[PDB]
């Protein structure tokens, strides 16, 4: 009809749609290593690290040439800097990805800014230049991209506000279709922080209503779901609860969340690990696919839960390097058969 | 939160999943029997019945006492009239149903209204003293309900416009709140008429944006898309086309829109038949679950699809009763087998 | 363009548009006499008086037989019992209101219900028949209608909720477009109670937000503002706050929050009294038309403010009615002196 | 309440709304100087002029340094490179303006980018940094900003669609709260273009529906309309017209879609001219403020109708400058009699 979306590229809308399933393959999830300088710096200080250049490029060539991680790792989100990065050894990052058949992303969000007359409610920046800064990503062999927003849960506040949600959902949508016109699979992340004492079930109806609103936009900015990607917070009580909710209640009310609001053309949701151990975020991964078959990929896009271990092995240390690569195989390789609902554990209500 | 939808009873949302779950039940599908007086008239007029309460009750009561329907028929939907009728015998419409173990549904919408200052495009009535009639059907054996929304096709004309999308998926939500608060699963009706010379890749469209719309407000509601039920037109040609698109066609076209925008938690789709033959809407059926496994079942609410030739083998003639039950058995198995995709036939695009 | 509202009728929007600006008359206001069976019975059991129909027949000629009254009351809404009644000595109800040059008005609403999964959020009923109902109270002599939507303040239970303000505005946008399409002039009425401790500034947000989502729906349903008229609560404290809003901080907050969201095409504003004493609900529309002039009339459609004492006189005594009409005429000066800003009193913050 | 926008600093909101009346002053308007370099080279080129910086600092020196420009001219619009630019004689623009009492202003947007998978429907970019760069103006003397988004009407092909209306909305609202947060007043211009031969009556309805949708964003995202200012397009037949609408058609339909859309809290209206003559933009201006007194400020933010003589009589040579400042005299002139409804000339439907 007319004041309809044009018909998208049967060419693009194939390699998309190729790609998001490539990412959102059984057994494999992706590798989330696109920490900003500010936000690798945390990282870093963790384990006394001093955030250099030389550092980053040590650890994500640490990370990149893992051998045998293509085996549970389909994709690696990486910041611009290591987009565009060689090793200590000269190898170009995204040759070592491409040795391991590692799908390259770029995370293309500019941060969070407040949106006026909230109570520090943010919305995500970066559309500005984005169609452009698409076009060279790819160029230089990024096939997905990601975008953060955050909501925040706070009943006394009333939060998340409606103009939060709209906003998240607004920048969501115009950012997914931007990178679906230059040949990027958009990751949609809207996360909602687990800051609070609120019980699982308040995370779960939040949860609801935020993806109802994405989707819904997503529709209206005439994305194309069959090219895309979600990835969400896993509902939880909030992080100030003394009790974290079983494995099989997260599993259950993430499971549930998902299917009352994703339309199942959506061929991947690879959960954010939000704080999360490392094993509690295999083990909730896990408990949801014994739950399965899905009507979509349920799998794991982690930064967190895939190298908090890696890097306290490093510590800095170029000689505990083997070491850290170990540990790192060890977390993939669970997450992958949590991805299968296969992993045996290490070290209704509507 | 403060500010969401206080939580529905366990009980009752138990009892609406269960029977929304036992209408979508595999191999079988919904006959729609809620013509009211003046759309039998049209029925009747078709083969020169008149239309007095007497030849109502016959036909109805040669439907409901098909011996063996409820292997292929799984629920009934009843005008009224129906619903408090006894057969020329003497028993009870409801108790033939329950014979069979095919639930009793019920119409609840009052019929179509013009919006004012729309090129008339129609509202649907009935919301008033609807939660006090669902109580009462409920007592009398009904425990679904449906209500019909109508959309027409016109790009010259704009239509469906904004004002229609938003009227017909206010009235759905509404209707299916109160019925689900009275323990009768909503049947969720929007059809989008085949009026018109459009192309199915335009009706397509249209179904999109109008099931992402209802979906949006089912969610805004807070309707139980566990306890629901969805009948959407196929995505087809308009029916001034002189090509029908194929059954392939029909059913990419069909399968894409509800994968595209119906959150997998909704358990059955019934599609109507809008004026396809009796052959057709089997042949499309089928095709559709070839493509299966699906996330939600794919299934059947026919009108017209399963009573036009028992209509046309009855005549009005009471001695032409077991012929027309005949072929409607012929017509609710070969349904049947199509919800499978198992029947064999009677006398990706972005 | 293709896709909007069809053109009114210049006929028909002549003589709303021309009816609008009769009932918001300078110096000049409603009698809202409206009160439905159960209503006037809570009116009555104050001032111990059976709820028969002589009475209540008895009560309204009293009212609409008061000499001169015309001078400061335009309209008259009734319900539909009176519109159809006669008084004791024979007259028909809109006989009276004619010699007097008073238009009649008829309230069309069936009452509110509750919203399900609400904290007893409430619905206004009536839309069913309505276009039927409005042909004939034209026919009867009525030239404008009331529908009566509420809405509560609670902060803890974030209401009005999402849910509640959308129900509102829906259901208020169909009515209104409905009475113009059958020649009745709309009176939108979204009351937000004062029930609570709420300060007057909480008001002020909650009004404004509701005005917004009210008239971009009156937009939305091709609602004609020039033929139509608002009639909302004043801007005050909840009514458990121990100190009552000055009269000016009152009037400073109900004309801000008007102007920030009314469209000035719109003729009149006649708040609603919604519990005030008689003389505040004076002086807090005399403050505000101190303020003038403004770009609509605000007056007043007062049922309780202009009745209390009339009631509290008259007793049920046949023999203390030229009292009771008396005191009625007081009130009526009194509030028509309000709308000009010269009442002289009786017995920038962004 | 918990959820609603936080009370705006009562200190910033005074300053905009002081500065807002300002700016819409009586019998004054903006002069609209803020040509980007590819603009401004279109202007040049219909003259005949080399698009260099001194010819830009010549020209807008020109404008700037015209004696007695502040009685006509309230505020100026300035593109960055002027903001912080010297006239060829050394001395500051703003410093020229702050002379003659004129406000100085700022474009901020980034200009116009394709919505994907729309028919070259346009959003506005500029969002990001824009906080940042609001800081920096207001440093350097701008009190006022100004944000363009355009829409196109086209009924074949259903212009403007959902989404361009959506996306301009949305980013204004954005763009006006940002603007407030740092203490300039937001130019809100949604232009609607005048391409096409549509009906001065279709200009109308598509000005109605988009400053609904404006101005219900601009409430949702907590702008304050009383230091807010509104630059529309005038309500006009389409450009490829052969006859042009009367200027009392003009001023009719223009004040009737503000009038039933605009809040009266903002306080001034301040046009685009468009594409019209001078002469053209000056009567029709002159023909509305006939039918005042209105609920705003009704005056002119124009760029082509107050320089086109201008550049014509300057012709890039620098001796034609006295000259060049004497019909832009005679232009602000006339349309600051317009604002008041008394230029004299120069050289109702529902
Ligand atoms: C994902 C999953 O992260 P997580 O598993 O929550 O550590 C990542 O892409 C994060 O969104 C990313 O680390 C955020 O980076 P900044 O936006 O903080 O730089
Ligand atoms: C369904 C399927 O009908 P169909 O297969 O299209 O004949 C039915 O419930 C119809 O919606 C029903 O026949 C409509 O009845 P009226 O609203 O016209 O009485
Ligand atoms: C108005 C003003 O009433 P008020 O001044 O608040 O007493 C009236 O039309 C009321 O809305 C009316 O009394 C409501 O009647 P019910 O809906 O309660 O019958
Ligand atoms: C206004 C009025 O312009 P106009 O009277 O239509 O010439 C200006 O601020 C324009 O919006 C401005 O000239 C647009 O500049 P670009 O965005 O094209 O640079």
């Amino acid at each position: 009809m007319s004041g309809y979306g044009l018909p998208i590229s049967q060419e693009v809308a194939k390699e998309l749609a190729e790609n998001a399933r490539k990412i959102a393959a059984p057994g494999k999830g992706i590798l989330a290593a696109d920490e900003s300088t500010g936000t690798i710096k945390k990282r870093f200080d963790s384990i006394g690290v001093e955030n250099t250049e030389a550092n980053r490029a040590f650890y994500r060539d640490l990370l990149f040439s893992t051998k045998g991680l293509g085996q549970y790792i389909s994709g690696a989100i990486l910041f611009e800097e290591t987009l565009y990065q060689k090793s200590p050894s000269g190898v170009p990052m995204v040759d070592l990805l491409k040795a391991e058949g590692i799908i390259p992303g770029i995370k293309v969000d500019k941060g969070l800014e407040t949106l006026p007359l909230t109570d520090d409610e943010k919305a995500t920046m970066g559309l500005d230049g984005l169609s452009e800064r698409c076009k060279k990503y790819y160029e230089a062999g990024a096939r997905f991209a990601k975008w953060r927003a955050v909501l925040s849960i706070d009943p006394a506040k009333g939060k998340p506000t409606n103009l939060s949600i709209t906003e998240v959902a607004h920048g969501l949508a115009r950012y997914a279709a931007i990178c679906q016109a230059n040949r990027l699979v958009p990751i949609v992340e809207p996360e909602i922080l687990t800051d609070g004492s609120h019980d699982i079930t308040v995370c779960a109806e939040v949860t609801e209503r935020v993806l109802a609103a994405v989707f819904k936009a997503l529709n209206d900015h005439h994305v194309l779901l069959e090219g895309a990607l979600l990835k969400p917070n896993m509902v939880t009580h909030g992080s100030d609860c003394p009790k974290p909710a079983s494995h099989e209640e997260i599993a259950f009310y993430t499971v549930r969340s998902l299917k009352r609001t994703v339309p199942p053309a959506l061929p991947g949701v690879m959960f954010l690990s939000g704080g999360q151990s490392e094993e509690d975020a295999s083990l909730n991964l896990n408990e949801m696919n014994k739950m399965g078959p899905h009507p979509f990929q349920l799998s794991f896009s982690y930064g967190r839960a895939l190298q908090a271990s890696c890097l306290k092995a490093w510590k800095g240390v170029p000689e505990n390097k083997a070491k850290a690569q170990q540990v790192l195989m060890e977390r993939a390789r669970a997450n992958g058969e949590a991805q299968l609902g296969k992993y045996g554990g290490g070290a209704y209500v509507y």
